[PDB]
C-alpha cells in the first residue's frame, strides 16, 4: 500500500541527491529533436554580421537593463530543480501536512458547539508546531543553499560597470548568464552555455561527454569544416558541459539554462530522477516506518477510547495528538537543521559542502583514491637539473622546455613553472624577442606529449615538444650527442633507460625534450607531425612530499580510511614517493596490466592493491567503480581536467577550490587547500554530525513511541482520557524546542572511530527496547494519580491529567541525556552546552506551566506540594532503570 | 619615600623573572669555598668501594622509603627561589596588606562605642575582598607552576618499579632527584646535579659553561690524570649545569640543590637578584603610580570630611575606604589572573610558557632570529647521492659514512638517520660484524669534523672521519680516484670546490668523508691524528623548505615581526634555502668577516642583514646581544647544544620540546612542535592576554581614580559622606567580581597587528583623563539627590547615599564596554561572552541590593520608582559622552603605544 502512502513530504532534490553534471555519455534520445538541432546549425554557419541583431547584442557587451530584461525574457541559467521556491509556498507546504490538517479540522468538530477557545488554541499549537518546523527548514536551506552557492563555477563577462559606461571582465557565477552575452575562455574553463565563437585561436576543447571521443577538437572562429550535417561537430560552436583545453577564445552565449542541448532533451529534461540514492532511500525507509507504527497504533487508540467512553470525535482527536509525536514531517526538519549545522561547522574548516545527504558518504568513506602530486607531495618541485644524455648541464634542453613552457596555452604545469623561473631574465627576454609561436599540438593521453610550433624567421619552423621519456623516446630517431646530430642506436636507448630508472629510483621525475626542423607550411600542424625527431635531453626534478602527509595518513588509517593512489606517473616515482610518507605501496599494478582483467578479477585485486600506476582516465574510473563492488563508500580525489567521471563515478567526490571548472562543477565536497588534514578532520566532524542526526531521529521517535504506548495500554481502564490532547500538544511542542538543540550536542569520540553505516532498521528496535520503559513509569505515574491523590472520578479529572503532563515532558527531556550516549551520562560523557540550557528552560517551563496564570486558559490545575517528591522519585527511578538498562541492548542488539 | 613603601607587596620570582641557568662560567663571586672544594677533591679521588656506606646507596638503586628518607635529609633538588609557599602563608601575606589592616582598625575604632555589628560588618567585607583576591592568585599561580613542570628537564634513575625488588629505569623530574641516587647519561642529556662517575663509555661533556673552555673533555670512571689540585677539573666527576656532548655513563648523585657546586657559593647563594627584568620595573612603576595617587588624595578628603563633619576617626575611614579602590594589591591579582588564562590557553596552542613575564615579551618581539634547520626546513632529507670526486656514485662513500654514523655515541644527525636508512639490511649487518668500535673523537667548532676509530682486526684501525668539505679537505692529502690512492694536487681541489659550489647553490648540503689507516695502539685518539687523511667522496644530500614556511613567514612580516637567519651552515645553501621559502636574504655576511668589526659596527650592520652564515656559537650569542641596540626586542629560536648562550642572551629565548636538556632549561618558551605557524599564533595569542591585562589594569584605575576625585570635589559642601564606607566597600567588591571575567575579554585585531609597548606613564594619563569624565556624573546625581529627591538633611541620608550607590555601580560596571575599544562599541568591537553576562549580573545585583532584605543590615534604603527614568538617562549621558570624548584622548596621545 506504498502507492497510497503519500503523507511524506520529500526534502528538495537540491539538498539531497547530486546535479545534471551534462556528462552523460554519448546517448541521446533521437539525437535531440528537430528545431533544436536545426536551430543549432543554423546558428553555426549564421554570419556574424547578422547574429549581433538576432540576441539584441552589442560588441560592448551587455548593459544592466539590458541583462535584467534578456534573463526575465530567457530565464535563468539553470536546471528547474535548482530554483528555491518562495517562502509562502514553503510555509503552506509546511502547513498543509495531513496530519495539521486532520488535526484542525478534529478541534473544530469536537468542539464547535458550546466550547469554543478550545478549538483556536488546538489550532493556534498546531499553527505554533508549523512555524517551529517551517523557520528551522528554511533557515537551514538558507545556509545550505548560500554554502552551495559559495563554490560555484564563474565565467568571465563584458557587462557593464562604471556606471558612466565603462566595459570590463567580471566573473560571475554561470547562472547569471543570459543569451547574447559575450565571454572569454581560457585553459582550464568549462562551456558555461551554448556559445558561438567570435574570434578564438588554438582553442581546442574535449568533448569526451558529449560526443565521446577523447581528443579535442579545434574550435575556429570562421567554420572551416565543408559540410556539418550535424550540430555536435561543427567547429564554431561550443557546448555546455565541456571544458576548453588549450588556446584562447572570446565566444557569444546563445542558449541558457534548459535550452542548452543537454537541458533540453538531451538529459536533464528526459523524465526525472526516477532512481534515489542512498540518503533518500534511508529517510524514505523511516519515514515508512513511523507511518506504519502511527497506522497500526493510532487506530487501536481511537476505537479503545470510543467503545469506552463513548466521544468518537474526541477519541479520534486524542488518538491523533498522540500519533504526530510520530510523524513523519520531523524528518524533514530533523535532517536540513542538523546536516546544515554540520555543513556550516565544515565550511569553517575549509570544507565546503554543495549536498547535504555527502555529509553521509563523507563520514561513510572507508576508501580514499587520490592521486599523490598535492596529496602526497608539495606539487612545488625544488630541484631540477636539465641534462643531456650524457648527465652533463645543457642550456639547449632549458631553452626547448622554456620555448614549449612560455608558448603553450594549455594548463599551467609545476614543470612549466620551474622551467619559467629557473631561466635567466636576459636569456628568456632574448628568446621571447627572436621566437614566435604558429601552432601548438595539445597533450592527450593517446601518445601523452605536448608540442609547440614556432619559428625565429620565414624559412624554417621548429618543433618543440616534451613528455615522458618513454613517450618521447618512442617518436625520436636522432639524438644530439656532444654537439653533433647522431642516430639513436638501440646501445643509447638502454644507456638512457637504465640512467632514468636510476634516476626515478630517487623520486626524481624525467621530462624529456624533443626538437625538429620543418620547413615554413601554411598549413594546421597534426599530431602525426612529431616523427624522426631529435632528443636534446630531459630534465630530472623533485617533488618534495609534504610534511603533513605522513601524519595525515596515520590519522586515517585511525578513522579506517584506506588510502589508495591512483596515479598516471611511473611506478618507481610513486612508489618512493608512498615510501617517504610511510605508505605501503606493496606490489604495484599498471594500467597496462588491468586491461586485460575482468571485471570480477580486477575487483577482488583493486582490494589489496595499494599503488596503482601508469593509469589513463578510464583505468582510473574503473577502478573507483569496482571499488564499490563489496560495500564499500569509495571518495574520489582529484582536480584534473580528466577527473569529471571519476569523480561522479565514486560513492564520493572531493576536489580543491583550486581545482579546473569541471572538476568543481562533479564534485561534492570542495576543499579551500588541498590537504589531507582537513579531509580528516572534515571526515571526523561529519561523523559527528551524522551521528547527532541519528541520535536526534532516534531519541524523538523513540520517547513518542513510548508515550503512545503508555496511552494505548492505560486508558481503557481510566474513565476520562489520561492527559487532554492539548496538554500532549503543548508536550510535544515544548519537547522539541528542546531538542532544537541536539545539533549541537557533543559525540563520543568511540561513536565517531569508524566510518558509520546507517541501518534504518534499528531505529524500530530502538523504538520498541525504549518505548515500554517509559511506558512502566507512566503506568506508574497513572497509579499513583489515581490512588495517592485519588483523582478517581470525571469530576477532578484535570488534577490527574496535569498530574501526567509534568511527568510526561519532563522524563521526555530528562532521558535524552541518558541515551544519548553509550557510556554513564555526566562523568564519562556530558551533553553540550546548549542542551543543558534547553533542557533545564524546558524543565523549568513545564513545572511553572501548572502555576502559571495560562494555566487556566490550557485546561490545567494546579499541582500540590506534595507531589513533587513523587515526580522526582519517579523522574530518579526512570533514569536509574534506563542507565540499568542500556546494557543488554547495547549487548543483544548493538 | 622610597625606602618607606612597604605597601607593595612582589609576585614570587618564579612566575616573573628567569630561573638562574650555570652559565656563569668567568663569574665567581666567591671564587672558591674552601669547605665545598676541600669535599670534591675527597668524593673525586674516594674509593668505590666505599661510596656505597657514604650515601647510603646500593648498586641496584634506591627503593621508596630510602628515596624519602634521602629526600628529607638533604632537601629537594631544586634552588631556594623555586619552592613555592604554603596556601595559609599565601593567605596571610594577603590578609596582612597595610590597607586590609588599617580598614579594620578604624571600622573597630568607630563602630566599637554602641555601634557594633557594623564594624563587623565592614571586616567582613575586608575578608571577602581579601579571599577573592587570594583564590585568583592561587588559582592563577597553580596553573602556572603546572604549565612550567610540564616541561621540565627529566633524568633517567634506576629506583624500585616493583614491590618484589625489580629495578627500573625511570625518567623522573631533576627535582625529585637525592643524594646517593644512580642514573645513567647519554648524549644531549645535561647533568642534573653533582655526580661521581660509575662506569663510562667514551663520555664526553662540555664544560664551557663554568671552566670556560669550548673542548668537550672526558670522563671516566676512575681518574686517569696524575694530581687534580681543582674541583673543577677532575675527571671523575660531572658538576650540574653541563651538558653531555658525546658517550653513555652511569653515576652517582653525590650532591643535590642547593648543596650543588653550582647551587652553593659559585652561584645564585652568593648575594641575591637585586636587578630586575623589564617586566618587574614597569609593574613596580604602575604601584608607585596608584600609590602617589592615593598618598595625593586620600588625605586631603580625611582632612576636608575631619574640619566639616568633626568625626576624624569615620572621615579617615571614609577616606580610607575611597582609596582602596586605587590599591596596588589589585596588581598580583591583576597580573597573576590575566597572565595565566593566557599561558594556559598558549598551552592549547601546543605553546607552554615557563614564566609568566616572558609573554609580555613574546607579544612586545620584533626581530626572530632562527637556525634555516628544522624552523624553514624539514629536518628529513629527500635526496642524497654518495658520490666520489669524479661524480660517479660510489659504494665505499656510503659504507665509510654508514661506519661513522653507526659507531659515534653523539646527537643523532638528519644525515646520519639517512645513512643509516640508506643502507640495505644485508650489507649492513655485513659491515656491523666486520668492524667494531675502538675510539671516538667528537664534533666542535674549531675543527668541525667528527671521526670514529674502528677495526677489523687486532693488526691496523680505520678512522673514518666526516664533516664540512673544506674542514676535511684541509686536513685529506690524499685521494681515492678510480680506485688508485692518488695525491690531491690543486688542480682536484679546484675542481672538488666548484663541483661543490654548484651542487650547493642547487640548495643540497656537502658532506664530505675521509679515511686512514693506522697501525694499532692502545692510547687514544686525539685531534691530532686527523692527518694524511684519504679522502673517499662527499655526499650532496637535500633538505627540502616546509610547505607552511612561507605563509608562517608572512604572517610574521604582516605582525610586524622581522625574521633573521643565523645559520652555521654555507651561505649559499642558507641563500637557496631563504629565496624557496620567500625569504629575501639580501646581503649574507659571514662569521668570519664580524670578527674584526666593532660592537657599534656589527650592531649598526646586523639591522640591515638578513641571513648570517657559517656562524660559531659566539658569534651567535654576540649578533643576537647586539640586535638590542636601539629598543628592539629579540628572540632567538634553538634547540642545539650551543644555543644556551644565544637563548639567554635573547630579550626571549624560545626552543622546542625535543630539543637537548640545555635548551629546554635555558629557553623561556616550549613549543611542543617545531613550527613557525605555531609561533605565530603563538604571538597574536600572548598580544592578546597582554593588552587585556594592560586593559584590565587601566580601567579600575581610572574608575576609582573617577570615584575619589568626585567624594574629594563634593563632599565638602555635603553635610555627610556622599556614601557610606561599607557601600563603597560593597561597590568595590561588585566591581571587582564583574571584573573578574576581564582575562576572558575579546581584544581588537588593531591592538594586536603590531610589536606591542608598554609604557607605565600612560596610565597616569589616561587615569587623568578619564576621571573627570565620570565625577561630572557623580556630581550631578548628587545635585539630583539634593533637590530632586530632596536628601537635604542628615536625617534622610540614607536616601542620598543609597541613590549614589546604584550610580556608583552600575556606571562602573558599564563604563567598561564603552572605554575598553577605541571603535564605538556594539556595531564594530563588542565585549566577549563571559563579560557580557558578568556586566548583567553585577548590574542586577546592584540594582536589587537596595530592595533586598539585607539593605537593612547595610544600611540601604529601598528607591522609589521614579528614580529609575533619571538613573537610566545618567547612564546614557555618561556612555554618550565619554564616547564622543574617547577620540580626543585618540589623537591628542593614541590608545596604545605600538611600534618597534
Ligand atoms: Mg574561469
Ligand atoms: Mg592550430
Ligand atoms: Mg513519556
Ligand atoms: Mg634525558
Ligand atoms: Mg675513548
Ligand atoms: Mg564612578
Amino acid at each position: 500500500k506504498e502507492i497510497f502512502t503519500r503523507l511524506i513530504r520529500h526534502l528538495p532534490s537540491r539538498l539531497v541527491h547530486r546535479d545534471p553534471l551534462p556528462g552523460a555519455q554519448q546517448t541521446v534520445n533521437t539525437v535531440v529533436p528537430p528545431s533544436l538541432s536545426a536551430h543549432c546549425l543554423k546558428m553555426a554557419v549564421m554570419p556574424e554580421e547578422e547574429l549581433w541583431k538576432t540576441f539584441d547584442t552589442h560588441p560592448e557587451g551587455l548593459n544592466q537593463a539590458e541583462v535584467e530584461s534578456a534573463r526575465e525574457q530567457h530565464g535563468e541559467n539553470k536546471l528547474p530543480a535548482q530554483q528555491p521556491s518562495p517562502w509562502w509556498v514553503h510555509l503552506w507546504v509546511c502547513y498543509r501536512n495531513p496530519f495539521n490538517i486532520l488535526l484542525t479540522i478534529l478541534g473544530a468538530i469536537s468542539y464547535a458547539t458550546e466550547d469554543l477557545f478550545a478549538a483556536g488554541v488546538i489550532a493556534l499549537m498546531v499553527a505554533i508546531s508549523t512555524l517551529l518546523n517551517f523557520i528551522q527548514e528554511a533557515r537551514s536551506t538558507k545556509a545550505a543553499d548560500a554554502l552551495k552557492a559559495m563554490v560555484s563555477n564563474t565565467a568571465t563577462v563584458l557587462r557593464v560597470i562604471n556606471d558612466k559606461g565603462e566595459n570590463g571582465w567580471l566573473e560571475i557565477p554561470i547562472d547569471q548568464l543570459v543569451p547574447g552575452d559575450i565571454i572569454k575562455l581560457a585553459a582550464g574553463d568549462m562551456i558555461p552555455a551554448d556559445l558561438r565563437i567570435l574570434q578564438a585561436r588554438d582553442l581546442f576543447v574535449a568533448q569526451a561527454s558529449l560526443t565521446g571521443e577523447s581528443l579535442p577538437v579545434e574550435k575556429a572562429a570562421t567554420t572551416r569544416q565543408p559540410e556539418h550535417s550535424n550540430p555536435l561537430e561543427c567547429d564554431t560552436l561550443c557546448f555546455m558541459g565541456t571544458t576548453v583545453v588549450s588556446g584562447t577564445a572570446q565566444a557569444m552565449v546563445i542558449a541558457t539554462g534548459a535550452n542548452t542541448w543537454f537541458g533540453q532533451l538531451a538529459g536533464r529534461v528526459s523524465e526525472q530522477e526516477s532512481e534515489p540514492n542512498a540518503f533518500q532511500q534511508g529517510i524514505s525507509r523511516v519515514s515508512m516506518l513511523l507511518i506504519r507504527f502511527m497506522l497500526v497504533m493510532a487506530p487501536v487508540v481511537l476505537l479503545i477510547n470510543g467503545y469506552t467512553k463513548g466521544d468518537w470525535w474526541e477519541a479520534a482527536l486524542f488518538a491523533l495528538s498522540v500519533a504526530v509525536g510520530l510523524t513523519p514531517e520531523m524528518l524533514p526538519m530533523i535532517v536540513t537543521s542538523t546536516l546544515a549545522r554540520g555543513a556550516v561547522k565544515l565550511s569553517k574548516q575549509k570544507v565546503i559542502v554543495k549536498h547535504l545527504d555527502a555529509i553521509q558518504n563523507f563520514g561513510a568513506m572507508d576508501i580514499l583514491c587520490t592521486d599523490k602530486t598535492g596529496t602526497l607531495t608539495q606539487d612545488k618541485i625544488v630541484l631540477e637539473n636539465h641534462t643531456d644524455i650524457s648527465g652533463k648541464t645543457s642550456e639547449r634542453v632549458l631553452h626547448s622546455a622554456w620555448l614549449n613552457s612560455h608558448y603553450q596555452t594549455g594548463l599551467k604545469n609545476l614543470l612549466d613553472t620551474a622551467v619559467l623561473e629557473g631561466t635567466d631574465e636576459e636569456s628568456a627576454r632574448s628568446l621571447a624577442s627572436r621566437w614566435q609561436k604558429i601552432d601548438e599540438i595539445p597533450f592527450d593521453f593517446e601518445r601523452r606529449r605536448m608540442s609547440v610550433v614556432v619559428a625565429e624567421n620565414t624559412e624554417h619552423h621548429q618543433l618543440v615538444c616534451k613528455g615522458a621519456l618513454q613517450e618521447i623516446l618512442n617518436v625520436c630517431s636522432q639524438v644530439r650527442h656532444n654537439g653533433e646530430i647522431v642516430p639513436l642506436d638501440d646501445i643509447m636507448l638502454r644507456k638512457i633507460k637504465r640512467v632514468t630508472d636510476t634516476l626515478n629510483r630517487q623520486g626524481l621525475r624525467v621530462v624529456a625534450v624533443a626538437t625538429k626542423y620543418l620547413p615554413a607550411r601554411e598549413g594546421d600542424y597534426q599530431r602525426a607531425d612529431e616523427s624522426d625527431l631529435i632528443l636534446e635531453g630531459y630534465i630530472a626534478f623533485l617533488d618534495p612530499p609534504k610534511e603533513t602527509t605522513a601524519p595525515a595518513l596515520k590519522a586515517l588509517k585511525a578513522s579506517g580510511i584506506t588510502v589508495k593512489i591512483l596515479t598516471g606517473d611511473s611506478e618507481l616515482v610513486a612508489a618512493k614517493v608512498c615510501h617517504e610518507v610511510g605508505l605501503d605501496a606493496g606490489e604495484v599494478v599498471i594500467g597496462s596490466d588491468i586491461e586485460t582483467l575482468s571485471d570480477d578479477e580486477l575487483a577482488n585485486l583493486a582490494q589489496r592493491t595499494t599503488l596503482f600506476a601508469r593509469l589513463t582516465p578510464m583505468h582510473k574510473e574503473r577502478i573507483v567503480t569496482l571499488l564499490k563492488r563489496e560495500g564499500h563508500v569509495v571518495g574520489f580525489m582529484g582536480d584534473g581536467i580528466n577527473d569529471a567521471p571519476a569523480l561522479r563515478a565514486a560513492d564520493i567526490g572531493i576536489s580543491v577550490d583550486g581545482a579546473v571548472d569541471i572538476a568543481r562543477e562533479a564534485a561534492d565536497i570542495i576543499l579551500l587547500e588541498k590537504s589531507l588534514m582537513v579531509l580528516e578532520e572534515g571526515v571526523i566532524e561529519g561523523r559527528r554530525t551524522f551521528a547527532n542526526m541519528l541520535k536526534y531521529i532516534k531519541m524523538t521517535a523513540s520517547s513518542n513511541f513510548g508515550n503512545v504506548f503508555s496511552v494505548l495500554v492505560a486508558s481503557a481502564f481510566l474513565p476520562f482520557l489520561p492527559m487532554l490532547p492539548l496538554h500532549l500538544l503543548i508536550q510535544n511542542l515544548l519537547y522539541d524546542v528542546s531538542q532544537v538543540a541536539i545539533p549541537f550536542d557533543n559525540v563520543d569520540d568511540e561513536q565517531i572511530q569508524k566510518p558509520q553505516r546507517w541501518n534504518p532498521a534499528d531505529l524500530g528496535r530502538f523504538m520498541i527496547f525504549f518505548g515500554p520503559i517509559s511506558s512502566i513509569f507512566d503506568i506508574l505515574t497513572f497509579c499513583l494519580m489515581w490512588w495517592v491523590f485519588h483523582a478517581n472520578t470525571p469530576e477532578t479529572q484535570t488534577l490527574f491529567q496535569s498530574g501526567w503532563f509534568v511527568v510526561g515532558l519532563l522524563s521526555q527531556t530528562l532521558i535524552v541525556h541518558m541515551i544519548r550516549t553509550r557510556r554513564v551520562p555526566f562523568i564519562q560523557s556530558c551533553a553540550s552546552w546548549p542542551l543543558m540550557i534547553m533542557t533545564v528552560i524546558v524543565m523549568i517551563v513545564g513545572i511553572a506551566l501548572p502555576f502559571s496564570p495560562l494555566a487556566s486558559y490550557l485546561q490545567l490545575q494546579a499541582l500540590p506540594l506534595s507531589y513533587f517528591p513523587w515526580l522526582v522519585a519517579i523522574l530518579a527511578g526512570y533514569m536509574t532503570l534506563t542507565q540499568l538498562v542500556k546494557g543488554f541492548y547495547s549487548r543483544r542488539y548493538g
